[PDB]
């Protein structure tokens, strides 16, 4: 048969996505997929209900990773994906790509006062690259041909990678030049960060689909020349790549069967008023408070974003805070509680925190709702002492991962909820750098039918100057990033002439 059959029979149309592919298919402040590669993936879904004539038509959405992106496309539990999957001839057995929405060049990230200005330069260092990518290949070629003597270092991702390199652990990071962008984008200071080096290689990246499909290939290579041709294509460039983007927080989870609980480990970026950042190292643990059975999870991660405003008709000391986390990290497909039913409607919160920092005594109140369904926060927090001497974005992630949605696939490896309704003890080491550390300790359980989150918190060895306790932060919870991608000839050359070739 044809997808487009089984899509007109069913009246449903799965749209496989990446989770963290910046800017191509990625969670924004909302938890919503957006990016280049997305873009492309609506305008396919409208074509496909143009094709059938089925205005009706659901449109619902599936996370994929390298993994499971061809297993679970060839069992039909998702229909296509338009990201960053390379074009190879390999691939081509398994599935089907379509025209190429992108291409790239493998080339090499380094710190803009040193020696590396091409590949030859790379004689007798230490090159990192990410393990199992098309320049891994590349580069152990070049060592072998020209008897470079090169520390090749196969790092587990593109962020171990650019950490090998940031760290002064490697000389040069090779990969996909857009890729080393991306992780330029994510530096402490991507201004110390050049591209260097002729191409070794081209990739293309083409939204892939089920092999021996002309029909639904047809369709999205003729929406993506379109696209291309006409223009539109280039300004989804300029949108994503050469503009501010907004990106979530990542909250990386890993299981403790010592204490029967998790551990948590994040950074937070605070923005400094003079354009620095204050970074905000976060160290977390959670024991869970009754005796009963709790959930112990794989490794995993909250995405997370937290947007701040204010009352105009609240004279107080306030933070007004609306919060949006998805569940991720965990391959559906390839993996081996009563408290869960609590959260299937919108549950009431009261937040209470009591405060120490240089002696400098404080209180915080707080109320709102909570949808874990939607994964959605809204709270008003009110300094009931007066005056706040701490910032308030310093304080967002003490003031209930409980209401995170945890997708159907994950359900298992909510070790919040499932601790309900007893809860759970969060324990805290916030350490800011140059400057003091909160700790906290947090009590979150149910009393009567409101989620509660007491916490208790102590600030010691801060400067009455520094960022924290002279208020130099500011009112706001997001790293706006920028890919500074300009488009190549090559990009050019793919949109006057839209094609479907591996490089």
């Amino acid at each position: 048969g044809s997808t487009l059959d089984k899509i007109a029979k069913n009246g449903v149309i799965v749209v496989g996505h990446r989770e963290s592919s910046v800017p191509f298919s990625y969670y924004d402040n909302q938890q919503k997929v957006v990016g280049y590669s997305q873009d492309y993936s609506n305008a396919i879904v409208e074509a496909v209900k143009k094709k059938l004539n089925k205005p009706d038509l659901q449109v619902k959405l599936i996370p994929i990773t390298a993994q499971n992106r061809i297993p679970l496309l060839q069992n039909g539990t998702f229909d296509f994906e338009c990201g960053s999957t390379t074009n190879n001839v390999e691939r081509q057995k398994q599935a089907a790509f379509s025209d190429t929405i992108f291409v790239v060049g493998t080339r090499l990230l380094t710190k803009k006062g040193g020696d590396i200005k091409d590949f030859a330069n790379l004689k007798d260092k230490a090159v990192v690259v990410t393990s199992g990518t098309t320049s891994e290949v590349l580069l152990n070629k070049l060592n072998e041909e020209q008897k470079m003597n090169m520390r090749i270092i196969s790092a587990k991702d593109h962020g171990d990678s650019f950490r090998t390199l940031e760290s002064g652990r490697a000389v040069a990071f090779m990969m996909d030049d857009v890729l080393l962008a991306g992780e330029r984008a994510k530096a402490k200071k991507p201004d110390n960060w050049e591209i260097v080096g002729k191409p070794q290689s081209q990739e293309a990246y083409g939204c892939m689909l089920r092999k021996d499909d002309p029909q639904f290939k047809k369709l999205m290579d003729d929406t993506i020349a379109q696209v291309q041709t006409s223009g539109e294509a280039e300004k989804w460039f300029d949108k994503w790549f050469k503009n501010p983007i907004l990106v979530s927080h990542n909250v990386y989870i890993t299981a403790d069967k010592q204490k029967n609980g998790i551990k948590a480990n994040f950074k937070i970026r605070h923005n400094v008023e003079d354009g620095s950042v204050q970074l905000a190292d976060h160290y977390q643990q959670n024991t869970p408070i009754g005796d009963g059975p709790v959930l112990l999870p794989d490794n995993h991660y909250l995405s997370t974003q937290s947007v701040l405003s204010k009352d105009p008709n609240e004279k107080r000391d306030h933070m007004v805070l609306l919060e949006f986390v998805t569940a991720a990290g965990i391959t559906l497909g390839m993996d081996e509680s009563k408290g869960e039913e609590l959260f299937t409607g919108v549950v009431p919160i009261l937040v209470e925190l009591d405060g120490d920092v240089n002696g400098h005594k404080f209180s915080v109140r707080g109320e709102g709702e909570g949808d874990a369904t939607n994964g959605k926060l809204t709270l008003k927090f009110i300094c009931t002492t007066g005056k706040l001497p701490v910032p308030w974005p310093t304080l967002v992630t003490t003031l209930v991962q409980c209401f995170s949605r945890y997708p159907d696939h994950m359900k298992q490896h909510d070790f919040f909820k499932s601790a309900m309704p007893e809860g759970y003890v969060q324990e805290r080491t916030i350490s800011f750098k140059d400057d003091g550390t909160y700790k906290t300790r947090a009590e979150v359980k149910f009393e009567g039918d409101t989620l509660v989150n007491r916490i208790e918190l102590k600030g010691i060895d801060f400067k009455e100057d520094g960022n924290i306790l002279g208020h130099k932060l500011e009112y706001n919870f997001n790293n706006p990033l920028n890919m500074n991608f300009e488009l190549s000839d090559e990009m050019k050359a793919l949109f006057k002439e839209p094609n479907d070739k591996a490089l």
